[PDB]
């Protein structure tokens, strides 16, 4: 098959077409409610440049994801008939795909954010489109209070906030009682089947459920919701290979995994119809739940899990942990295989854990993270009373305050909880506050071409390749890298001698590295090094005194401290908490006194996740301001 033209005109929203580019004319805030795949993300943003609000400024639409942005900006070209880049483009983390001739621009909402901090009155924009607000994130809550303060200074401007859900009236009440325009649209049953007894392998139960689905269950595409890519590689190749024990009679599956690091090629598969007689799975995260929008599903695998951040309020430390999915979250995920027609939702848990196990709806991003990054964020935009910065839903006056005080333990906030030079300095990069620390204090340790290619190689996910079939032979190859200092100074050594080897490809397949992540990595350095010179920050070697990054690294992750104790494992700093050094860090057999990490990751143990060696007398050195007994 059906054309462009054909498949756009068979969308619940052309219906509506010209009473939502009337309601946009008559009101500078408007709320659109309608179900995932009626068309809000992809034609709300086309309409309105045919309507001709592109002559006044961009047209720019948020997305909580990069794979949203980027496959949203890919099909919108395809219907506008441009290059992707040109009228129609999309601006992630490290890659902005947008050019002079660029009207229609996706951004994820942190990139959106970024342009506030530059142009608060976001004077590029005749239109805002805070898309997929529903989902609520740090990242969109934010942009409310932001917005809401720009509508009143841009009077010529337009806000639409789209919502998937009645949480609307709450959007409404919140932009003074906005008007919310509802898209009807046909909605199907979904049988929900439960189990009759709890799995003790969720993985294992989804494959069975996918290879009975497929050959007992009328044609229909299945949809896997999974936590993360490492998890979802491995539901692939066992899929892959039990699917291959079944013989050449049995009709095909084609599995098609759906996450953040997917390259471009990988993305559009998931769109593409299966050939008859062939059905297709996609293995994603939550991202399926209603950024993305897949045709011909009809059943879907729901084991109940997802990974999302968790917050200690007396700690302040937050942490990516897998948990269950709230009630609301289950029904969008159920809702998936009832678009196009009647379908199936198969939830790995008892109808007991639904009623009883189950939140109703999760309590939002703001309420259950770290506010650091915000709080810097803010006070960059001059956003000082931030008691009198109205949120939608405020976090607790306990967590803005602890987020100052470690500021101020960074040295991003003085006394009067006003930004320091070190502060203005941090906001200039978009990264987090440990990570800009590090990186302005290595201006000042003469170190920062070293910390430009550290914070680059920890920007970037899976450096070193590990094949399943070699995996010996991987960690063999690893080792050759290993510093004596530890786990930066070994992403230094991977990054400079793959430099040193002109960058490379066959000696990335010699070594086990993965190319596209150095290349990745080189990038990223690139963009970061275009900040250091803006802003004049001085690039100096450190030569053969390493010693001299260990220190930039302690002086951004003293939080991270932890001593190793005499009988098992490591004791953090902060909260005494057993820590372990992980068998993938190069001192995992050289375990020092003490180290600083990059982050913890919770798998059967808490593990350290990127460990350096310290002297602590560093922290003292580096962290004054957080200590205690300092008088008579
Ligand atoms: N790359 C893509 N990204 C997103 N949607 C796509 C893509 N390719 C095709 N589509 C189709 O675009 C249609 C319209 O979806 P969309 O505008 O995202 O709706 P909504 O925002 O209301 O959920 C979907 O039916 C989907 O299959
Ligand atoms: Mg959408």
């Amino acid at each position: 098959q059906m054309s462009i033209l054909e498949q756009r005109e068979s969308l619940p929203i052309y219906k509506l077409k010209e009473q939502l580019v009337q309601a946009v004319h008559d009101n500078q805030i408007l709320i659109v409610i309608g179900e995932t795949g009626s068309g809000k993300t992809t034609q709300i943003t086309q309409y309105l440049a045919e309507a001709g609000y592109t002559s006044r400024g961009k047209i720019g639409c948020t997305q909580p994801r990069r794979v949203a942005a980027m496959s949203v900006a890919k099909r919108v070209s395809e219907e506008f008939g441009c290059c992707l880049g040109q009228e129609v483009g999309y601006t992630i983390r490290f890659e902005d795909c947008t050019s002079p001739e660029t009207v229609i621009k996706y951004m994820t909402d942190g990139m959106l954010l970024r342009e506030c901090l530059i142009d608060p009155d976001l004077t590029q924009y005749a239109i805002i489109m805070l898309d997929e607000a529903h989902e609520r994130t740090i990242h969109t809550d934010v942009l409310f209070g932001l917005l809401k303060k720009t509508v009143q200074k841009r009077q010529d401007m337009k806000l639409i906030v789209t919502s998937a859900t009645l949480d609307a009236v709450k959007f409404s009440q919140y932009f003074y009682e906005a008007p919310i325009f509802t898209i009807p649209g046909r909605t199907y049953p979904v049988e929900i089947l439960y189990t009759k007894e709890p799995e003790t392998d969720y993985l294992d139960a989804s494959l069975i459920t996918v290879m009975q689905i497929h050959l007992t269950e009328p044609p229909g595409d299945i949809l896997v919701f999974l936590t993360g890519q490492e998890e979802i590689d491995t539901a692939c190749e066992i899929l892959y290979e039990r699917m291959k024990s079944l013989g050449p009679d049995v009709p095909e599956l084609i599995i098609l995994p759906v996450y953040s690091a997917l390259p471009s090629e990988m993305q559009t598969r998931i769109f593409d119809p299966a050939p008859p007689g062939s059905r297709k799975v996609v293995i994603a995260t939550n991202i399926a739940e209603t950024s993305l929008t897949i045709d011909g599903i009809y059943y879907v695998v729901d084991p109940g899990f997802v990974k999302q951040k968790v917050y200690n309020s007396k700690t302040g430390i937050d942490q990516l942990v897998v948990t269950p999915i709230s009630q609301a979250q289950a029904k969008q995920r159920a809702g998936r295989a009832g678009r196009t027609g009647p379908g199936k939702c198969y939830r790995l848990y008892t109808e007991r854990a639904y009623r009883d196990e189950m939140l109703t709806t999760n309590v939002p991003e703001i309420q259950r993270t770290n506010l650091a990054s915000t709080v810097l964020s803010l006070k960059a935009m001059g956003i000082n009373d931030l008691l009198s910065f109205d949120f939608m839903d405020a976090p607790p006056m306990e967590t803005l305050i602890t987020a100052m005080e470690q500021l101020y333990t960074l040295g991003a906030l003085d006394d009067e909880g006003l930004l320091t030079r070190l502060g203005r300095r941090m906001a200039e990069f978009p990264l987090e506050p440990m990570l800009c620390k590090m990186l302005i204090m290595s201006v000042h340790l003469g170190c920062s071409e070293e910390m430009l290619t550290i914070v680059s190689m920890l920007s970037v996910q899976n450096v070193f390749y590990r094949p399943k079939d070699k995996q010996a032979l991987a960690d063999q190859k690893k080792a050759k890298f290993h510093q004596t200092e530890g786990d930066h100074l070994t992403l230094l050594a991977v990054y400079n001698s793959w430099k040193n080897n002109k960058f490379s490809n066959p000696w990335c397949y010699e070594n086990f590295i993965q190319a596209r992540s150095l290349r990745r990595a080189q990038d990223i350095r690139k963009q970061m090094l275009g900040i250091m010179d803006r802003h004049k920050l001085d690039v100096v070697s450190c030569g053969k005194s390493t010693v001299r990054v260990q220190k930039a690294i302690c002086s951004g992750f003293f939080r991270n401290a932890a001593k190793k104790d005499p009988q098992e494992g490591y004791r953090t700093l902060i909260d005494q908490q057993v820590v372990y050094i992980h068998p993938s860090s190069a001192l995992f057999n050289r375990q020092p006194e003490w180290v600083v990490y990059h982050e913890l990751v919770l798998t059967t143990k808490e593990y350290m996740r990127e460990v350096t060696t310290i002297d602590p007398r560093w922290l003292v050195e580096f962290a004054p301001a957080f200590f205690k007994v300092s008088d008579p």
